[PDB]
């Protein structure tokens, strides 16, 4: 993939004219990776590893040899300084063009100061002035962008040399190092700690093109106004703290949010995730005040936090006029006078180093900052104790063997038993070495010595040949699954068709798409736990070393398959390999040609199989132990009198700073059109300050409206988009997994909430500066006009046509980054495989083919972003020729002040007019927030609350409960699920559930308080469900869940969050299920804060909460669903207890899974296939034969089932016969 910034001349680099044939495809199809352009050679991630390594190496030598602490920085500064000097080189050229051209502004004025229309020669040299005008500014604007690209590159190779030789060092960690750090810390210096060298060069040089130009331009600034300057540099250098205040106060308002904001978003999970628990208990309203207690809580300090940022902003704005201000203010009293060169010179001046002293140099100390302590990181991090490198082996003759004597060993300095004790045991070629012994025998550390992964304290250990070996956890890579099992290795027919067969894949490969081609991405994704093991297993057979090590490989996979790779693989294939295994079932060890037990990390003994049936020692002994977006998002804020009124107080801003320069272009001109005589100071300067202070006031009222309007828009749209979700019915969440419905509250309203509102002001801010500058040099020179349309029309077709392309590349540059992470921690997981193969130099090259596919987008989006750039400032190049020269080529009408004034915008319309097209790019990514949040505040509802008809306070008077011909879905079009549901029940009764799991018995609770809208009719003491609405409907039936869920609070709330019952009530609740006691021990009485669904309750305890919320709402209606699961046998006959003799006189309907637990209850539901079939009681079924329930209770056993049957025939017998 040829890359013609290889082939291309300088005329060409320059324009980026290289790079317009993918434009070209960018416009008609989307891009790929295939269109993409391969890197240069100087670029590729190995060989800057290489070399940044070569250096660091050589700077850590010499600080051995020199006996202290070696620097990375020493070495990155080394090996970069060289092709850093070139790009200082033109900074400095640059910093000096940017310095010299107010002088020549000055010339041209000068020129119109003192027009005489004969004298020609003046004509001719003024004409030389624009002249060199326009070369500075075309070197400012056509060859700063294939500098900037270079400045942008250098921080490129710099990061992914770093990374390449983080990964190699990652690769070749200690154990000891290795466990004492983490390996989220070792892609998080990675992916986040190695991107500020990405970023560092960009600003790097303005260290000392900052104040170097700071001294030059007031050294100019000198020149020409004199003492008064220092006034007006004086304000500048006062930016720099008060900078540095506005966020040493932001970040404390910005960090006592997080603190808010992460409440909220935990509450979000919590609701979002038990929503059906929230619903049925009709809880909604609780949770409702408590989001909006939080929510209010942040919009303060979102509210506090915003209006000090554009407080911030509207000081940018107004900063270049208080300057200005003062310094001719100064300037003036000092007793001099103004005319109209100095004046619309010195405002250039402070332009450039304004832009310099306020902006750039800080954000380059902020950047460099943060590379260091990047830097000290990655130094860290490459200090860690590496591990000796396989030395010179013993002279041996040829014999592939293994053999260890005395060998002792310590997973650390501290621990007292040393792992191993004195092991000396061998191994011999086609000797299926086993071992057998309970977990924690060190077995696994046995395997691990022998890899050399734990270091010998005494003894030795011999291995000499090539190790294939197997972790106890099978560890799959991100690749197809043949390249899974080559692991490098190339590819074979036959040697891989045994491999195949003999590991019996062909079941999974015809369970795939690709047959044995389907891609496998990290953890096994796409693979189950036996096709790992099986896939590890062939990696190992294919590798075909001499001596193999095999730690547990059969156990999570089937009998028969385990049998069959023990079999015709190990037994038969690798009866001519030198073979080592840990094992943990017994029924293999007759195959062990060898058996060795371990204990204590002890030798117990050595013998083959018969040698231990001998010894009395049975193995188990042993074993056991669009633009509506913008008119909704702005609508939402304030009504349309506010946004008139914000429009017109972002006029009246620009406008005043407009017509401050303007006044000091009529003050210029009524000078000059003088005579001693004065002129009349007070009056100048009265309207002088009045229009500075009305340009500073309009600029921070228009910042904080704005501010105020968007967040308001935010925090209306945020509550919208609530309380429309509390009411979407459950079939809405069943669809949106709880990830998308809670990343639209902490990400997309975490925009709205600070990115927007400060993003969409800066726009406007530049936009207007710009019309601003534009309407100026309409102003003077009105022909502008014309040409000015073919630099819009220009402009919108090249946004567009640019648009098309980094929107299709920035997307590569991201979706070919994760791949890099993705194989990182594959193979630090994996460690210990790689490195007992002798490849790991092959996985450095992995890396690398996926680092050269990262590099290979930030270089698409490197210089399609120049191309861009070039471009802009061609036009903004354009205008700036049109005003100097359509200036002189008009000059009999201009004059100084009109001239200095549009000359002077026209100079500053650079770099203005490129951040105002970025902040259009970023406001048209950042909308998509707003479009997701307006896409949720439309949902579904469903049916009120609340009817017209509420029910009478008695009822259900009774709990009779009727069932007519109820017909339900889960969802329209959908399988029928309750199909001519006709039951009844009678005040009190017990009714079990029958059926199959999904046949409907956990639907009728899903019908029964409508979760969906259900077809048919329930009657609730002769009323109609349907015809009440929800929390009517609710609020006076209770239930116990499947899984308890006890929501994060104090536990006077899970049981009464509505503070509807007294502390004597709850306690005496909690006495019914007698963890009353077991309450009274905890910091609180109630008011204990609790974690995640009560992890310091248990499951029984959370379902004795629950139960106890059902006695306490004491409603005459219950429905219990899957009472016990796995819960321990005392809990569960606790709880049983309670659900009979607690509710006796409360119509209980039971959905359990068992019998005994439904065996007694008065009725039973028999649901066939979503059909109610079978309906009386338990002994009149079982009478039956032929009912369900008696087949399904001949089922369970014989024993069981006589019980069964006794049991509900000593109900029948006690009940209906007294
Ligand atoms: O109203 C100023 C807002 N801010 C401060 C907010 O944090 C701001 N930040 C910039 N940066 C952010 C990212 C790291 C530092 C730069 C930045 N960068 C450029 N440049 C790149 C143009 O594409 C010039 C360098 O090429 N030009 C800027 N202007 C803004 C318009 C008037 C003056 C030119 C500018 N402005």
């Amino acid at each position: 993939k040829p890359n013609p910034l290889q082939d291309a001349n300088l005329c060409s680099r320059v324009f980026f004219w290289w790079l317009n044939p993918l434009f070209k495809i960018g416009h008609k199809r989307r891009l790929e990776e295939d269109d993409m352009y391969s890197v240069l050679p100087e670029d590729r991630s190995q060989h800057l590893g290489e070399e940044l390594q070569g250096f660091w190496d050589k700077e850590v030598l010499r600080a051995e040899n020199d006996a202290q602490k070696p620097s990375l920085t020493r070495a990155i500064i080394k090996c970069y300084w060289k092709s850093y000097l070139v790009l200082g080189i033109f900074t400095l050229i640059e910093e000096s063009a940017k310095v010299i051209q107010p002088i020549f502004l000055g010339k041209i004025i000068n020129y119109f100061e003192n027009y005489d229309p004969m004298d020609s020669v003046a004509l001719n040299t003024a004409y030389a002035y624009a002249t060199v005008l326009t070369f500075c500014t075309l070197i400012l604007a056509i060859l700063h962008h294939l500098y900037f690209y270079h400045v942008q590159c250098a921080g490129m190779r710099l990061r992914v040399a770093m990374c390449h030789m983080i990964y190699r060092k990652a690769l070749r960690l200690s154990n000891m190092a290795m466990g004492k750090t983490t390996t989220g810390q070792i892609v998080n210096l990675l992916s986040n700690d190695v991107n500020k060298f990405d970023q560092v060069t960009v600003f790097l040089h303005f260290l000392w093109a900052g104040p170097l130009q700071a001294i030059a331009v007031t050294a100019l600034l000198w020149m020409e106004i004199g003492i008064s300057c220092l006034a007006g540099m004086a304000v500048l250098i006062i930016l720099l703290p008060l900078q540095s205040c506005f966020g040493k106060l932001f970040s404390s308002l910005r960090s006592k949010t997080a603190t808010f904001t992460d409440a909220r978003i935990r509450t979000m999970n919590e609701v979002i995730t038990g929503i059906r628990i929230i619903k049925m208990y009709a809880w909604e309203k609780s949770f409702s005040n408590l989001i909006t207690n939080l929510r209010k809580k942040e919009i303060s300090k979102i509210l506090r936090s915003s209006c000090l940022r554009g407080m911030n902003l509207a000081s940018f704005f107004s900063a270049s006029k208080i300057i200005v201000f003062v310094t001719f203010t100064t300037y003036v009293l000092l007793g001099s006078v103004i005319t109209a060169s100095r004046v619309f010179v010195a405002v250039t001046l402070y332009g450039a180093v304004r832009l310099t002293v306020t902006l750039f140099f800080p954000s380059a100390i902020e950047r460099v900052s943060e590379a260091i302590v990047s830097i000290r990181r990655i130094q860290t991090f490459l200090l860690l104790d590496e591990i000796s490198q396989r030395n010179r082996q013993l002279p041996s003759d040829g014999k592939k063997m293994v053999h260890v004597q005395d060998f002792t060993a310590f997973w650390d300095k501290a621990s007292e038993t040393p792992t191993l004790q004195g092991l000396s045991f061998t191994v011999r070629p086609g000797e299926l070495l086993a071992v057998v012994g309970p977990v924690g025998a060190g077995k696994s550390s046995l395997l691990s010595a022998v890899l050399g992964e734990l270091a010998p304290s005494h003894g030795l250990v011999s291995v000499h040949g090539r190790i294939a070996y197997v972790s106890q956890q099978p560890w799959v890579f991100s690749g197809t699954l043949r390249s899974n099992i080559l692991f490098g290795k190339k590819y074979e027919k036959e040697r891989y068709e045994k491999v195949i067969k003999a590991c019996a894949l062909k079941k999974d490969l015809q369970l795939l798409e690709d047959g044995d081609l389907t891609v496998i991405g990290d953890r096994g994704t796409t693979l189950s736990g036996g096709q790992k093991a099986r896939v590890n297993l062939a990696r190992a057979v294919y590798q075909d070393a001499d001596i193999y090590l095999l730690d547990d490989p059969l156990s999570a996979v089937d009998a028969e398959v385990s049998r069959h790779l023990f079999e015709l693989c190990i037994c038969q294939i690798l009866h001519e390999k030198i073979t080592i295994l840990v094992t943990h079932q017994l029924q293999y060890l007759k195959a062990a040609s060898q058996i060795l037990i371990l204990k204590d990390g002890k030798m117990v003994q050595k013998g083959t199989y018969t040698e231990f049936l001998k010894s009395g020692i049975d193995f188990g002994s042993l074993l056991k132990k669009g633009f509506q977006a913008y008119k909704n998002y702005f609508r939402a804020g304030a009504h349309w009198i506010v946004f008139i009124f914000l429009i017109l107080l972002n006029t009246a801003a620009q406008v005043a700073y407009v017509l401050q320069d303007w006044w000091l272009s009529y003050w210029a001109n009524k000078q000059s059109m003088l005579n001693t005589e004065k002129l009349d100071l007070n009056w100048y300067l009265g309207i002088y300050s009045g229009l500075t202070v009305a340009t500073v006031l309009f600029g921070i009222a228009r910042s904080l409206l704005v501010f105020y309007v968007l967040v308001n828009s935010s925090q209306t749209l945020h509550n919208k988009m609530f309380e429309s979700i509390l009411k979407a019915p459950v079939l809405f969440f069943d669809r949106n997994p709880i990830g998308r419905i809670l990343n639209r509250f902490s990400k997309d309203i975490g925009h709205l909430d600070d990115l927007l509102p400060l993003t969409f002001l800066d726009f406007i801010q530049t936009l207007l500066q710009v019309v601003g500058v534009v309407s100026v040099a309409v102003a003077v020179i009105p022909w502008i006009a014309i040409p000015l349309v073919p630099l819009g029309i220009i402009f919108i077709f090249l946004r567009r046509y640019f648009l098309e392309t980094s929107r299709d590349v920035k997307r590569l540059e991201s979706t070919t980054r994760s791949p890099v992470f993705s194989h990182l921690s594959s193979s630090l997981q994996g460690l210990w495989t790689i490195r007992a193969y002798k490849a790991e130099e092959r996985c450095q090259e992995l890396f690398d083919a996926h680092q050269d596919l990262h590099s290979e987008a930030w270089f698409l989006f490197l210089t399609t972003s120049r191309w861009f750039a070039v471009r802009l400032d061609a036009i903004c190049a354009m205008f700036v020729i049109i005003v100097a020269f359509g200036s002189l080529i008009l000059a009999k009408t201009l004059d100084a002040g009109q001239v200095g004034l549009a000359l002077s915008y026209a100079l500053t319309l650079m770099g203005m007019f490129q951040w105002c097209v970025r902040q259009s790019a970023e406001v048209e990514n950042m909308m998509i927030s707003v479009e997701r949040v307006i896409e949720y505040t439309d949902l579904e509802k469903e049916a009120p609350w609340e009817y017209q008809k509420r029910p009478p306070p008695a009822w259900p008077h009774e709990g009779v409960i009727i069932f007519d011909n109820v017909n339900f879905m889960y969802s329209p079009g959908g399988p029928l699920v309750l199909k001519h549901l006709t039951a009844l029940i009678k005040s009190q009764e017990k009714v079990g559930i029958v059926g199959r799991t999904g046949a409907g018995k956990s639907s009728l609770i899903s019908a029964l308080f409508r979760l969906s809208e259900p077809e048919g009719k329930i009657w609730i003491d002769k009323i109609l469900t349907t015809e009440i609405g929800l929390h009517d409907l609710r609020k006076k039936m209770s239930i116990i869940p499947q899984e308890p869920v006890l929501f994060t609070g104090t536990m006077r709330k899970n049981l009464d969050p509505f503070n509807e019952h007294t502390d004597e009530e709850l306690w005496n609740a909690l006495q019914e299920v007698q963890l009353k006691e077991t309450i009274e021990d905890l910091p609180g009485k109630m008011d204990t804060e609790l974690a995640e669904s009560g992890s310091n309750f248990s499951v029984g305890q959370r379902q004795l909460v629950c139960l106890a919320r059902a006695i306490l709402r004491k409603n005459q209606i219950l429905i219990i669903d899957e009472a016990t699961a796995n819960v321990d046998p005392r809990t569960d006959e606790l709880i049983q207890k309670k659900i009979r003799e607690k509710f006796a006189h409360c119509t209980v309907l039971t959905i359990a899974h068992r019998l005994n637990t439904i065996i007694d209850s008065d009725k039973i539901m028999v649901l066939d296939s979503g059909r109610l079939k079978e309906y009386d009681e338990p002994y009149v079924l079982l009478q039956n034969k032929e009912s369900l329930f008696y087949k399904m209770v001949q089922q369970l056993g014989k024993a069981e089932a006589a019980a069964l049957t006794e049991t509900a025939k000593q109900v029948y017998f006690k009940r209906n016969y007294p």
